[PDB]
């Protein structure tokens, strides 16, 4: 029982060429740390989803202020190194769960550990590639006029609403979220 | 250690009359509060300082967990009406969070099970009045701190514990200064 409003909500002026699913998340984000630690939203969504379809995450800049930019730029670096997976736990646990990630310096330590060389994390870092994957974040969170997060956009078109879906089992919420990814997505 | 309103705690602009002693906030999905209890074992070791007479209590809050959250509000009154909190502490942070097996009010009540508790023990309490009174009481604690965040520790309703505060560049040290705060505040 689909309905506008409730499982999901519909953008006022769609964005052209925009990803086929695209999450936004802020390492600050407290439902963005139980959503990948608790809950495996995006695994999840990915396993409901056919083969095909690209899921594209960014980071936001509007939560936890200069560090907040600079986690931006990590996982800007973490995607253009592929190494997503390798640093999203210590990085989302070295901010809400022990937060001894204060500086940049304490990202570049959490990247070495997850096994980073530290002359390819600098490279990458103060390279143009990652100047590019900060603005291509950016411009996406502008384009679909992002004003929090977590957040799951579908064909630039449709936002996921978690809200409207039922919280008292975590399993049946993070089946109603990916059975509506997939109906959104084939709409 | 020198203390100073506005550094290692600050001044609630509404005191709370009749307010614990020593009121913590938590919730089981909050993993800074995992880390306070779990790791710090911060409650204990407020404990240990505090003068004979003060007792602490331990609240349960939902800013992050729906009806889940909800369930285990309610979870947590029935172990205060049980007196089983230390037995259900653990079980409850790592099964929310580490081993993910706590998915429902369901498995809660089968933490409790297995940590000792009948199931018509905890479902007799569950429905008592005195755990509906325990979830008001939770609430309303909350809503005189204005709570804004966990984990949180208040004292005498009057005092908020500010742990940013504080040398968190070790974890020994950062637990002994937060402890002889409370002390500090409980006192004065
Ligand atoms: C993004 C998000 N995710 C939530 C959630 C997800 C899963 C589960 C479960 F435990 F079941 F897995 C619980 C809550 S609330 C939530 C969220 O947006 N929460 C709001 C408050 C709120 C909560 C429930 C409502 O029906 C309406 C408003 C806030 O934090 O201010
Ligand atoms: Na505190």
């Amino acid at each position: 029982q689909y309905e506008d409003g409730k499982q999901y909500t519909t953008l006022e002026k769609p964005v052209a060429g925009a990803p086929q699913v695209l999450e936004f998340f802020s390492f600050f984000c407290p439902h963005c740390y139980q959503f990948e630690e608790v809950l495996h939203i995006s695994d999840n969504v990915k396993k409901k989803l056919p083969e095909g379809v690209k899921m594209t995450k960014y980071h936001v800049n509007f939560m936890g202020g200069d560090l907040g930019k600079d986690l931006t730029q990590a996982w800007a670096v973490a995607m253009a190194l592929g190494v997503e997976d390798k640093v999203t736990v210590p990085l989302f646990e070295g901010v809400q769960k022990t937060q001894t990630i204060r500086s940049a310096s304490d990202i570049r330590d959490v990247f070495i550990n997850a096994g980073i060389k530290g002359e390819e994390y600098d490279a990458a870092w103060n390279s143009f590639v990652v100047k590019s994957l900060v603005a291509q974040q950016e411009k996406a969170a502008a384009d679909v006029q992002l004003r929090g997060v977590p957040a799951m956009f579908v064909n630039g078109k449709y936002q996921l609403n978690p809200q409207g879906m039922d919280t008292s089992n975590m399993d049946v919420f993070v089946q109603q979220y990916a059975d509506t990814v997939k109906y959104l997505s084939e709409k």
